[PDB]
């Protein structure tokens, strides 16, 4: 059994975003919209339900850990359910949470060379936190092969490079390298059950589709409904293809991609505050439900029993 | 009228702390303790109730802004009540929140030379955030004289250096300079009402006591009840005098200091998760109340009408 816990399901900024008064964020505050608040994307994995692996550490991490009981087993005066942390990129929304975990250092952190470089230069988390009882102990994620964290020995992670979208602070935002962004394939080596996790998805080729058909659950990018969604809300100028996000609707959309996977469980995660799928009375939400696609939410439990 | 809003009232780690199972943190989780959860220290100031000045930006800033309506006036699709931010030090618990405000850059940030140096080197917030539409616009806080932020033109800030307790990540944690830590004197130039804000207080001399008697409200360090509180809870080895905190109880304690101020309003803020004053049925809470001292809490409103 693989326990998957959605701690956060919103894109950077959360929902509602602190400075946004779009139809969703204002509709939530005014109470004229059936929607649920969401923290920034983060999931937790376990093979036993006691030892947990954190995938990305959001700025909302303190609230995310409180809301989930197994994170505090109370086995000692100082304790936590987090046994390791895996980083998919060096983005602010996925790494800032590490600052809030300074009291429980050291931590085993799994990231790539490129992420480790960003987190030792532009955003030197590894250098800052080292002053807290050991800090972050880096475990390299090589772009090939697989890795197993000793706390969840039945979990097999097989990373794959996705199209690079390096953070703005990054020394090489203008010079993208493989290793800037990862999608994860987690396998329960007891059952063969596979999870395809890719909150940041901006390009999908035929070799990516190949391994997706070997998965049982697809947990992927759901940031935007339209590529120009930020303009249609009048809160931004950036498009999904600029930010490296494949929108649900349109040609080469996620809904077009996911349509070739009728046998897999399909969940949209990392959802921006402007996305109408957050509105449960929205026709967009209807089309998503109609296609057998779920909209992740804070507190969602995904249990992986077996392979099909 | 000076509007003072306590966004956060806990010391670093908040209450309860994510990894702590002391008598307070566990007593809260078990429901066997009458106490209220608290976010990390942060207050907001205003002279009109519309334009707000943020004093320190905690990691819990997203929740702190949500809980307080005037932070989102909804005057445009993109808006906020924060017009300026003042930093008292370069500590993680007071600066990390700036990362969560990246969507609404630029911001006018008020800090000292030494804080600006820490926030451009060890924790380069000013360098990172500049990639977000201008980033942080530094306004120097000189260690003498006063300053007025144009958004609250009736508020007069007069900073004073306190005993230096530079952060662990800081290049000069071993080489303390004046300007590492500030206490603030805010004056309503319409009424003469003065606020003495000093969440980090580890030493008090006769010249500090002098200006305290010119204040109407004392908003000061309430981190520990005893200097060896971390040892008595069995969760730490550090003492208050090591961390630069004057404990309430004992010789040279805050309660001993505050005893010479029977005419001022007295509020304890920046309170650690191990402090028994968080327990409302505690004899420590009783002694604090008996002396006319209040225990700050998240959501507390302090209104300064006049001078006495
Ligand atoms: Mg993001
Ligand atoms: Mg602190
Ligand atoms: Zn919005
Ligand atoms: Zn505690």
């Amino acid at each position: 059994m693989m326990y998957i816990q959605v701690l956060g399901s919103a894109a950077g900024g959360g929902f509602p975003q602190w400075n946004c008064n779009c139809v969703n964020c204002k509709g939530y505050r005014d109470g004229t919209l059936k929607a649920t608040a969401r923290t920034q994307s983060s999931i937790a994995l376990s093979d036993d339900g006691v030892h947990w692996i954190l995938c990305n550490a959001s700025p909302d991490i303190r609230a995310q850990l409180q809301a989930f009981a197994p994170m505090q087993p109370a086995r000692a005066l100082r304790d936590t359910g987090i046994n390791a942390i895996v980083l998919l990129d060096s983005q602010i929304d996925h790494t800032t949470g590490l600052l809030s975990l300074r009291e429980g250092c050291p931590h085993q952190v799994w990231c790539t060379d490129m992420v480790h470089q960003d987190l030792t230069t532009g955003f030197p988390l590894f250098n800052m936190l080292s002053h807290w009882n050991g800090g972050l102990q880096w475990n390299r994620i090589e772009l090939e092969g697989s890795f197993v964290i000793d706390a969840c020995p039945n979990l097999k992670f097989t990373p794959f490079p996705l199209r690079s979208a390096a953070p703005p602070y990054s020394p090489h935002r203008f010079d993208p390298h493989p290793g800037d962004n990862l999608g994860l394939m987690v396998e329960d080596t007891r059952t063969g059950g596979k999870l395809f996790y890719a909150p940041g998805l901006g390009q999908v080729d035929e070799k990516l589709l190949a391994m997706m058909h070997g998965a049982d659950c697809l947990l992927v990018d759901g940031t935007l409904w339209e590529d120009d969604e930020m303009q249609r809300r009048g809160v931004g100028t950036r498009t999904g293809r600029e930010m490296g996000h494949l929108a649900q609707n349109g040609p080469g959309g996620t809904l077009e991609v996911l349509d070739g996977f009728p046998r897999q469980r399909k969940v949209l995660i990392h959802i921006n505050n402007t996305n109408p799928i957050l509105d449960e009375n929205s026709p967009e939400r209807a089309e998503v439900l109609r296609r057998g696609v779920e909209v992740a939410f804070d507190g969602m439990s995904i249990e992986l029993l077996e392979h099909h």
